[PDB]
């Protein structure tokens, strides 16, 4: 379930994740963009999901893009934030994955935006370790999915 | 227009929203969910636009409305964090705008929170001023509906 995925994060990947986050973090916009243009430049068979942001091509400059993805950090500055409470990670996690089912995103695809973050990451200096961490956090929505 | 009132926000305006917004935001589980139970305390009859969240009047016990409500703090949160570049403060007040605009949702009853903001002040003892500072940050999200 996705309780138990939540309860499976431990105090070393908590420490990673907070630790990354607050990099990554500090810079909503600017890393918020990056991340969500490089899942549409590594996995353009996505792009049709997003017509409602017009053209992505745009990047920075398209400001339906750019309020999507700052609002899209904020998901996760939710999730970092609720990290010691599986109660209340899970019921932001079903509150997303409600979003997204309803846009018939499956988990399998869900999982595309590992290769975003592993990305964000290294261009902060955050390596694997790093990348695994976040890899676990995304596998709980993943579990609502 | 969005742009004229985002223009509102002035440098008074931004300082009791930041000032009002470290107490208020320092609990979102708590106070989000004060606000909604508020909301369909004396608004009866918005509970229909929420009948996802199921029975609501059980409060911070239904796993749903607790969902919604901390989420609904973190886009409270976005605003603020946006306060310092009009430009961005629109992009995302118009992407949350869409949220609302797609459940039929006008600016009249997007309105109806501004009780519940006083009283979520009030009970932490901002008076009117502050409450008053919300009601424009609100107009802005009213502008684009
Ligand atoms: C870090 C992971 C992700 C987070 C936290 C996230 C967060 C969000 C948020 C907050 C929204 C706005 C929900 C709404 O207002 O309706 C959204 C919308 C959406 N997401 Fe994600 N998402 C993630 C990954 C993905 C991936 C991998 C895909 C694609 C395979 C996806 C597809 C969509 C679609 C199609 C929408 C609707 C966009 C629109 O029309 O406005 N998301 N996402
Ligand atoms: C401070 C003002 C408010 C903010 C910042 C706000 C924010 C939000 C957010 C972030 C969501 C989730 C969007 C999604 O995932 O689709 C939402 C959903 C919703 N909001 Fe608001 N909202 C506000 C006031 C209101 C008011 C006053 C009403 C009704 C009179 C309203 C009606 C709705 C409805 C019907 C939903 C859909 C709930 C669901 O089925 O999940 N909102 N709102």
């Amino acid at each position: 379930s996705v309780y138990d995925a939540a309860a499976q994060l431990t105090a070393d990947v908590k420490k990673d994740l907070r630790d990354s986050w607050k990099v990554i973090g500090s810079d909503k916009k600017g890393n918020g963009v990056a991340l969500f243009t490089t899942l549409f430049a590594d996995n353009q068979e996505t792009i049709g999901y997003f017509k409602r942001l017009g053209d992505v091509s745009q990047g920075m400059a398209n400001d339906k893009l750019r309020g999507h993805s700052i609002t899209l950090m904020y998901a996760l500055q939710n999730f970092i934030d609720q990290l010691d409470n599986p109660d209340d990670l899970v019921c932001v996690v079903e509150k997303f994955a409600v979003n997204h089912i309803t846009r018939k995103i499956s988990a399998a695809e869900f999982g595309k935006i590992n290769g975003p973050i592993k990305k964000v990451l290294a261009s902060k200096n955050f390596g694997d370790k790093y990348a695994n961490a976040w890899a676990k956090l995304v596998a709980v929505v993943q579990a609502a999915l």
